[PDB]
């Protein structure tokens, strides 16, 4: 319409319905003008090391990444969803983008100058179809904050592509985001597109009242025979014995099922008693990884596995538990304290996941005699076998939403190993770019380049909403179930508040699995 | 020709939380060789009364 | 079984349909599955890096997030598929000797 | 190279035709190199940490893969066998299952 | 929505011949556990309820 | 039913006994059904 | 059972952490028919297999 | 229209058809005096 | 690859969001501001 007339309005309540809810929430964002209106050619580090080198590009745009939890719902809404509820998935979302606004910015005499250019334009498309590198599913920064009141500085776009070391292999792909259809808006202009999610199995808000192997009715006893034992019968002589599993005996029993896939992990030790315990190493040594070309990376979160055994909170899993800054903006990359930061727990799959730091099991790795005894080795990784089952990694209230499950010929379980909702087809990537605005031509014709822009920013609002299906619990349980309650007693600032500077903070970690359900 | 040992020992097994349980029927293998019905596996076969 | 007894005259014809079947895939990838990442970011995650000495028996825990310098260790949704190592060969003129 | 040749062995390359699997690496790990290493002991003070390559490994949670791409040389399909149960029915060799 | 014991194989079935008499057997189920002590999370259930 | 614009996460009824030989608002292994702590209703809050 | 009373069993109090279990026993009953020969006779069983 | 509306939007594809294809590109042109 | 011919059919032409700018040089240092009342005038010579 016009520049008196704002585009849209600021909607960031979350009301809930029966069997789902909405969370639509806004925020007020800046884009800068990235590499000065050039496509550079990035790379990795020289060096011996292959595995920090890659080759991409980096572009003139930025994207919206809203992918985390907290971006969409509050402390409470969290606490009110993952409290009453089994299930939760998602299922539309509509994003929206209004009140643009670009200023110009003269710096004269240090000192700074700034002033709305009320004809220039900003331009903004969604990736429907997928044609672009997908750089969302990564868990990086650039997310909206957690905290409405605070502004979302939009991350520049840039992706990697097929390498050999920093240089270009012939099969490398170069992405212009200009050769795209967009939308050029001026300040009366808004953008605007929604998106319905692909059926996504819930995620289990739930824990499990029973262990896999204690399925068994503990009165009676089995009526299957198995072998038990050979024994000397006379000199030279053998006998066989057979046994059936009683109720005393529950360890050598038959069972229907098994523990899901296994990658073994180290241990450490984690608290203060344990703490001298520790052998002095580092992940990239002694640590679980993966390779890939000619190259090895760490498998970071990797299959989910307990992180810890009963009654031994101190030792536990190096690898697969994730953790999270209490607050978006620390600049800290490394930190030696853990009251800094968040550290999920992952003991609730216990029950059905094996824990990380113990071998899956044991294999006979040879066939006795007389002349040679038997021999077993442990098993510290297992595939897939027929019988298993297993959970994933829960999300967390500060963890990724969706990854997109790549284009390929197979996939197995494509669950996401940090978390959330595996997408074939995920919410698309936005990607937003201030138009340049040339400085004064030279009057006289010529060939160079025009590498002389007029500097600008552009700012606005930006809606996000999204309907999430939810399962409602039935349950017989008679006691009463563990809950996600806020107990810090007595504080100088209150949890998931502003301090007196002013700056938004979360205390702990919030996993939704606290509801249990038999096995 | 059999040595003297027990399942809990020589055996397969599988382990979870602090426990460690037999894998008792496991996943189906076939239990002997063909012509060598008297060797043949010790866990896989089921056993009745 | 049944047959069709055919003399000079005679032919034989029948048509078949496939069963539906995944498209083979004539398509390379652009990015290697480690690469997914954009290079311009950080992560937002924490992961645990070293144990270090602290003092003389004292122990201390490192954590740090992985950084757009540091791909290696790095937080990743996917692994590359199931595998079954085999041995290497030196296929050419120098290397085969 | 034909169809017709009648030799079963050879030791020169260029008589016969070698496909090259390359577009794969992306997704799949290279077949000499081991698919990954794991810890295998609980580490303490007194036991310093130990680790083992993984040579082969199984189908974990979270795995992608490309398939043998078909050749104009190679077969088209092959029957799935009639078992219980199948895990990606795609033809070791190529083509469609 | 309760612990479902007829999975595991085990005693009190029918008999295999219709004249003899079936002793129904008790119903009980294991939760949850630390050892033999009971975690948070172990759900108690009330068959009359 | 709450209708709250309350940020922060609120107090909530929780069990926890952490271990325990018995479960807290269940029979014992006597038989005798006990109630281990009281409850009141007033948990979440509304402004003044 | 129990004398109709709802009791807390557990497992056997050892240092053998893997027989160990924590449950309850119920004054109820109930039918598992799951076996195959409690539905089939050998005759039938011959006939079908 | 008015100084804070758009006049048009960015087309930059190429899209092909049976027996043709439709080539649109957008440039930003600067016009001296 | 595909193709052994090509030849163009029709054309559209079309030009949008035009914005003047003023500029004035004082002291070696110049500033732009766009002027919002000027205008641009163009025609295509379909006479040729
Ligand atoms: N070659 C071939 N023939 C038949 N079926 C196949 C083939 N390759 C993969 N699949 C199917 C079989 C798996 O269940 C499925 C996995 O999901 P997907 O959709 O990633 O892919
Ligand atoms: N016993 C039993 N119960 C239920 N489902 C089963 C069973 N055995 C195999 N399957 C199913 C489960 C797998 O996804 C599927 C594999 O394809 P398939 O068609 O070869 O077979």
């Amino acid at each position: 319409d016009g520049v008196g007339n704002s585009s849209g309005n600021w909607h960031c309540d979350s009301q809930w319905l029966e069997n789902g809810v909405v969370t639509r929430t806004t925020r007020t964002w800046v884009l800068p003008s990235y590499n000065n209106h050039l496509y550079k050619r990035i790379q990795g580090p020289s060096g011996g090391d292959n595995n920090n080198k890659f080759f991409g590009f980096s572009t003139p745009w930025g994207y919206f990444d809203y992918n985390r939890f907290h971006c969409h719902f509050s402390p409470r809404d969290w606490q009110r969803l993952i409290n009453n509820n089994w299930g939760i998935r998602p299922k539309a979302m509509r994003f929206r983008l209004f009140n643009i606004q670009v200023k110009e910015v003269t710096v004269q005499d240090s000192n700074t100058t700034i002033a709305n250019n009320l004809t220039s334009t900003v331009q903004v498309f969604a990736d429907k179809d997928y044609q672009l590198p997908y750089v969302l599913g990564s868990a990086t920064e650039g997310t909206f904050p957690p905290f409405p009141a605070d502004i979302y500085t939009i991350p520049q776009y840039g992706y990697c592509t097929l390498n050999y070391n920093n240089e270009a292999v012939d099969r490398s792909a170069f992405y212009c985001l200009d050769y795209f259809p967009s939308d050029m808006l001026r300040t009366g202009n808004n953008f605007e597109f929604t998106y319905t999610f692909e059926d996504v199995p819930f995620h289990s808000m739930f824990a499990h009242n029973q262990t896999l192997d204690r399925l068994m009715n503990p009165l009676v006893d089995q009526y299957l025979w198995a072998f038990s034992s050979v024994s000397q019968a006379g000199s030279s002589g053998r006998a066989l014995h057979y046994s059936r599993a009683t109720k005393t005996n529950m360890a050598a029993q038959y069972r229907n099922w098994l523990p899901g896939p296994f990658f073994r992990d180290q241990q450490i030790f984690t608290g203060a008693s344990n703490i001298t315990k520790n052998n002095v190493f580092s992940v990239w040594e002694k640590g679980k990884q993966w390779e890939l070309d000619n190259r090895t990376n760490l498998m970071q979160p990797g299959p989910a596995a307990a992180t810890t055994f009963s009654g031994e909170p101190d030792r536990q899993a190096m690898q697969n538990t994730l953790a999270f800054s209490r607050t978006v903006y620390d600049q800290t990359t490394a930190t030696t304290d853990r009251n800094q930061i968040l550290i999920t727990n992952e003991d609730e799959i216990r029950p059905t996941n094996s824990v990380g730091i113990d071998a899956w099991g044991a294999v006979p790795t040879n066939n006795q005699s007389i002349v040679t005894p038997g021999t077993r080795a442990a098993v510290n990784n297992q595939g897939a076998l027929p019988g298993m089952v297993w959970q994933n990694r829960d999300i967390y209230l500060q963890g990724p939403i969706w990854a997109k499950i790549p284009d390929t010929d197979n996939h197995f379980h494509p669950s996401p190993l940090i978390g959330g909702f595996g997408c074939k087809h995920p919410p698309p990537q936005i990607f937003i770019k201030n138009t340049p605005v040339p400085a004064n031509p030279s009057e006289t014709f010529q060939t160079a380049k025009v590498a002389s822009f007029i500097n600008q920013y552009s700012t606005g609002q930006c809606t996000v909403e999204i309907f999430w299906e939810l399962k409602k619990e039935t349950s017989k349980r008679w006691n009463p179930e563990i809950q996600f309650t806020s107990n810090f007693g007595n504080a100088a600032d209150i949890q998931f508040a502003v301090s007196d500077t002013g700056s938004y903070s979360e205390p702990r970690p919030i996993g939704t699995r606290y509801l249990t359900k038999p096995l």
